[PDB]
Order: C-alpha cells, then structure tokens, then sequence
C-alpha cells in the first residue's frame, strides 16, 4: 500500500495506536552563507528553519511572508508536516540548535549559535554537551513514540562529512534538497574540513561532529537514545541526514541501538532518489527499519508538489516520517495532498 | 493530611494518581534593579529565575556558584521543587518570558525581553500575544495534570498592581519573598504606573497587564486555560502571585472557572502569612480551591529552612504546589526537608 518498508522487523506494529510527540530540530550552517551547498533557495535560506517550524506549529510562516521554497520553486516539506499535524492532531514542539533567525513561535532553545564553517573543520566545539542536552530534554518529554525531524539547510553536506569521517562509503550517496546535487562541491567542503581538523580512524564521534557535523545531529541522537533506552520507539524523520544521525547513535550507544526501537522514516522521493543511495548507507550501519511514505503527488493539483517526483525538495521538516506515522494510523494518503492543495493559495499569497 | 485546604471542592481527588508535567515560567522585572520591592537578595536577583530552574532541571545552578537566596540569606524555594521532582520523578520543562539572564539548560523561549518599568506603567506591550503563546504552547504539552509555577522576583508587586487595576481590594494582601513586606513602597509603585497608563474600569485585562503586570502572568493564564478547556486539572503553583493570575483567567474566560479544574497550590507559609491575605483575595475572585502544603521546617537543622517559619522566602518556583501534588500522591512531607538537608552541602557548601 502506501508505505515502502525495508527491514521492517515488526516496527510498524509498535507505532499503531501509540501516542506521538513530533519535534523538529533546527540549525543553520555558516558555510551556506558563502558556498552554494544547499538546495534551499538562496533568497530564503537564512529564514528557512524558523519559517518551517512556524508553519508546522502555527499554520503560517512569520519570519517570511510566504513559506520557504527550494531552488526550483517547490514548496517546503513543512507543508506535508503541517497537514499531518492538523489531520491527525499531533502535538508538536520544536527545538533550536542554531538557526540564523529564531522562530517567532514558542520553541525550545538548546544553543543560540549556528553551526560553523564546515570547510574549516570548525562546525562546533560542543557536540558532547549538545548530546547531553538532547538526552536530558528527552527524559522530560512524555510520549509513547518520538517522531524527530530536522530543518537544516546544508544538512546533506554535513551528513556526508560525518559519514565519511566515521569511515563509511558515502561519497555520491547523500541526497539534496533540490533536483541538482553538487556532489563535487560537497566532497570538496567536507574533505577540507576533515583534513583541517585532523580527523582519522582514531577520532571519536564527537571529534567528527565538532569538525563537520551540524548541531541538530547530537541533539537528535540524545533525544532518540533517551526514548529507546526507555523502551519507546523513535522515528528519525528524515532522509540521508538521518542516516548520519543513525551512525552517530551507533557510536554513542550501540547497545541502545541494538534494541530495534529506532527506525528511519522518510519519503518515497528520498528512497527512490537515483542521485543518492539511502538504503546503501543504512546497510553499512546495521539492520535498521527504513520506512517511506507515498504521497501520490503525480496527480497533485499544485505544480510545485508534482515536482517532488522530479527531485525537488524530496524531504525535510520530518515530513516523510510524520506521514509514515499518520498513514500507519489510518490517514488516507491523498488527504495530505488535498490539505496542501486547499491551503496553498493563502500560504503562497 | 499535611495539606491545608480551602474550598477543596473535591479537587484533591482530581490530582491523585494523575501523571503531571511541572513547568516554571520565569521573568525579570526592570523595576527590581532600581527600587527594592523584591525579597530576593539584590546580589543575585538578576540571575535568580534562571538559577532556580537550572537547579530544578539539572540539579545545579550554572551561572551562580550556589543557588539563590532571599534578603535574609535563606535558600531558594527551588530546593523544595528539586526535592519533589527527584523524589516523585516529575517531568519538568521550563519557560522563559523575559529573565534578564537566560538559563543554561534547555528551556522554552516565549519572549526574550524582560518585563519593563512598572512605576512608569510600561510593563509590556504584548500581553495579548503572550497569552496566545501560552495557550498554543499548552495545547502541545501532553500531561494529565499541569503544575505551573513561577520565578519572578518582584512578582508580588506586579500581582498587587494587576489586582488593583482589575478593581479588587488588594492593598496589604499580597505576600513577599522575605520577612520584610514593603507594602507602602509596592503600593506607590503600582498606583503610579496605573495612573500613568490611564488604567480604569474601562481598561481591558490586557491593558492592565501591559501597564503593571509581569510577562509570566499572561503566559500562565494561557497555559492554564488551554488545559482546563481540555478538561484537565491545573495547579497554579504559587501564592498571591497566582491569585493575580487567577483574576486574569477570570477576565479572559470566566466560564472555565466553573469547571473546578484550576486550583491555587501554595505553602503553609503564604496561607498563614500575617503580613498578607491570600484567602481574602481569592474570596473576591470566586469559589476556587486553595491548597497549601505543610513542611515541618520548625524541626529542621538548617537555620535557612527554619527561617521560612519566620517569613523568609515562603514560596516560589512552584514549591508549594508541587509539594501539594507530591503529598497527595503519598510522599511523606518530611522527606522534602530531609532531601534538602542531605544536599545542602553540595548546593551551598554549608
Ligand atoms: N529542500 C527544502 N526546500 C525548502 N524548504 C525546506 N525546508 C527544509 N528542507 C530540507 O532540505 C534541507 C536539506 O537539503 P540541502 O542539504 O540541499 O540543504 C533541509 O533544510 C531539509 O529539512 C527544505
Ligand atoms: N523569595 C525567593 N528567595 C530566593 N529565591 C527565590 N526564587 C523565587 N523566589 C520567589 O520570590 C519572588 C517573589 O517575591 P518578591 O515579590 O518579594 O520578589 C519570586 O521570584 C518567587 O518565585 C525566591
Ligand atoms: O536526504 C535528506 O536528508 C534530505 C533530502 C532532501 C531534503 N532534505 C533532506
Ligand atoms: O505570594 C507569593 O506569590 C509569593 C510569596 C513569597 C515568595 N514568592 C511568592
């Protein structure tokens, strides 16, 4: 039907009828101000993480007059996430780990300062502290299931860097937030940063994150470990970015990862992206469920949604994973498309 | 039962066996740095709201070297709140509505800017927006019971100003965070602010808050209404400050008080404060439960706790209300005193 499952291993039955909390962890990356690594449109990238979570939580962007778009003009995947929050009454609370511009909605502040210059190997100096903060926050969140997404423009580059720094075969395998995927530029950036920071086989996961990660990653790892340690399921709601978070979790607490309570929840558009290879990254990390939602956007009435099928946007803001939860719990998939179609005119003017 | 109850109305049964979320809403008031209205010690007042929630959430204050103290040197009531969250495994997540210096723990940011000059009638310009933010946040907090506290040094003064601005008889009835309760100074501050802002019987509740409230108040009112509207109980965990919040709630949504889902949870020290009159404020607002926890601090080894019985500190950081929840759910009250005594050296090196 409307969920594509790889290595499902009973995970879907652990989430049917369970009470979720959705949280999106946001960050900005200083590199994106000067180097065109991101597929988010340059005119909105500084405002995109906060505008995304404003749309999800409040129903419209406040930091921008219309919600964000990718380079090809397709709408933010926060449109999908908002549709699911409304259609399934999903409680949502969002976390800042360094957006350039902060949300105008209530939000959880973990670190005001953006992710740094990846090409200098100076992403952050505090990845262990951010992990600890995500874990301690997670212990105070009460839900039966955590659905944790991201909005980090540039985050497919940091995902590549972290996977490479940990020793995985990831060149050419990470996705992009738009149709074009400038792999040569991304490799140049992360290889430079890994070299400058002296990353090698002996480096710890926190050294790798400090060099070329983004600040969302340790926070999400902490939240996820806090839930799985308590025997609660977690959907890492994202694409190849969440494969990097999964690799980080394996380095921090493999025993918790081995409980089989953590899955990747993404979209059909990422799973079927021929310019990357999500399934192939995950195979290197472990036997972890990969679940992808189908949207039937080929027959959407919004051209920008039809363009997801060509590679525009694909994923983000937890869209794929929140849709997996929603569809497993009985939401008819075309209700997502119809919701967006209904709200699109007022959102985009 | 170690609980003093006024107009209980069966509320104690609504909180027994329910899973709580504890949240402390923090703010700072610009007036407190210029005029000595607060009972929090002037050396630490700027840092107190954030140090309080750091103690509760993490177990250590992180900018201050030790936790806060009142003007007499007695320990912050966050000691009680920390004891309860540990002893009863209470989940907690704290909210900033304008502390001067922010927490170093994760926290929910609602408004970074402090509450302004009460004596100028310029507390804030955005009470309506702050109410809506607390309301929408509350819809996204999943708990069976909300325990909502505050840490707002100077908050007994803004409580007096809001109560007077709404037309209550409140002079001499608000409490104080230390032994001295400077009623004549407080009344001058708030009546000057009310006059400057032009507040009268035609003003809205948001006009009153914009003149002389603190930013915690509309946030808490929104949180509380969001829960009670959903048929869930709320403990307003504070003293005379929460009576002002209750009056705000009545102005915004009086019918929600008819559900009997909102109670004030405070300490014996506030209820029995002979320099204030909590019961006499609440009687003017409505038939709302007022529940007060007993601590048996007369028998403590630490002078700082014994001083609560003489009027030091009294309440704050949700201590009274979280203790009401804990005692109703079978916590032996003296385990609080004992926990504090056991950690006092780690916290204060005394
Ligand atoms: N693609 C997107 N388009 C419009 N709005 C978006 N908000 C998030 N994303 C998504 O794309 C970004 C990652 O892709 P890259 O590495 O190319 O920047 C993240 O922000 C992700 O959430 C968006
Ligand atoms: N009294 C206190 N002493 C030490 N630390 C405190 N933290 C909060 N309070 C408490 O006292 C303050 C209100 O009293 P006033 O209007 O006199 O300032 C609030 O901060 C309240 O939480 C404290
Ligand atoms: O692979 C990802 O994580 C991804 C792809 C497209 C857009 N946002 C994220
Ligand atoms: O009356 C109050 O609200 C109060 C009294 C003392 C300390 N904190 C609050």
């Amino acid at each position: 039907m409307s969920i594509i499952a790889i290595n499902e291993n009973g995970f879907l039955d652990k989430i049917k009828g369970r009470n979720p909390l959705f949280t999106c962890v946001i960050s900005s990356i200083e590199t994106t101000l000067s180097i065109p690594i991101s597929g988010v449109h340059r005119d909105v990238i500084k405002y995109t993480p906060s505008a995304d979570v404003e749309l999800v939580f409040y129903g419209k962007s406040l930091t921008l007059k219309t919600p964000p778009i990718d380079a090809t003009g397709s709408p933010t995947p926060a449109t999908i996430t908002r549709a699911c929050v409304e259609l399934k009454n999903i409680k949502n609370l969002h976390i800042d780990a360094g957006a350039f511009v902060k949300p105008k909605i209530p939000f959880i502040e973990i670190d005001e300062k953006p992710t740094g210059r990846i090409e200098e190997g100076k992403a952050m100096n505090n990845s262990k502290e951010l992990y600890m903060k995500g874990y301690l926050l997670g212990k105070n969140l009460d839900a039966e299931l955590l659905i944790v997404g991201e909005s980090v423009p540039g985050g497919t580059t940091t995902a590549l860097g972290v996977l490479l720094g940990l020793g995985y075969d990831a060149e050419g395998k990470v996705s992009s937030g738009s149709i074009n995927n400038p792999h040569e530029l991304k490799i140049k950036v992360v290889r430079e940063g890994l070299k400058k920071a002296g990353i090698n086989e002996k480096s710890s996961v926190f050294d790798v994150l400090n060099a070329v990660g983004d600040k969302m990653m340790p926070v999400v790892a902490g939240l996820a470990i806090s839930f799985a340690e308590r025997n609660k399921p977690v959907i890492l709601a994202g694409g190849t970015q969440m494969s990097a978070v999964l690799a980080v979790i394996k380095e921090i607490n493999k025993k918790v990862l081995d409980k089989n309570l953590i899955a990747i929840g993404t979209t059909e558009f990422v799973l079927n992206d021929k310019k990357g290879d999500l399934k192939g990254i995950v195979e290197q990390i472990g036997n972890v469920p990969v679940l992808a939602s189908k949207f039937y956007f080929e027959k959407a009435k919004i051209e920008g949604l039809k363009n997801y099928c060509k590679g525009s946007v694909k994923e983000g803001v937890g869209a794929g994973g929140i849709a997996v939860y929603s569809i497993v719990n009985d939401l008819e998939p075309t209700k997502i498309r119809e919701f967006i179609e209904n709200k699109f005119y007022e959102w985009y003017k």
